[PDB]
């Protein structure tokens, strides 16, 4: 976590994952598609237009959108681990007691 430093411009990618209720980036959580103020993200990721929380999130450079789909996972992404378990299957138990170390 980068709190107060700089927004490491190494050219990264923002996690939009597909939810039962909405959708999350890997800078916040799960928005679901219906509120007015998700939509922003909705028509701008629809077109290809950036949304404001990924530039805010990598530095002004390749900021890349990288969809998953979980949908009836509910919504796992800040909670713990990286993109949630995609890897054959979805989640998978998540067998996490705890946050770190796993």
């Amino acid at each position: 976590g980068s709190e107060k430093r700089q927004h490491s411009s190494q050219d990264v990618h923002v996690v939009l994952k597909l939810w039962k209720s909405g959708f999350s980036l890997d800078n916040g959580e799960l928005r679901s598609y219906q509120d007015p103020s998700n939509a922003q993200f909705l028509e701008s990721i629809r077109r290809g237009e950036v949304p404001a929380e990924l530039r805010r999130l990598a530095h002004g450079g390749q900021v890349n959108l990288d969809m998953e789909d979980h949908r009836d996972e509910d919504f796992v992404k800040p909670k713990g681990a990286f993109k949630a378990f995609t890897g054959e299957g979805q989640k998978l138990g998540s067998t996490a007691p705890q946050v770190l170390s796993t």
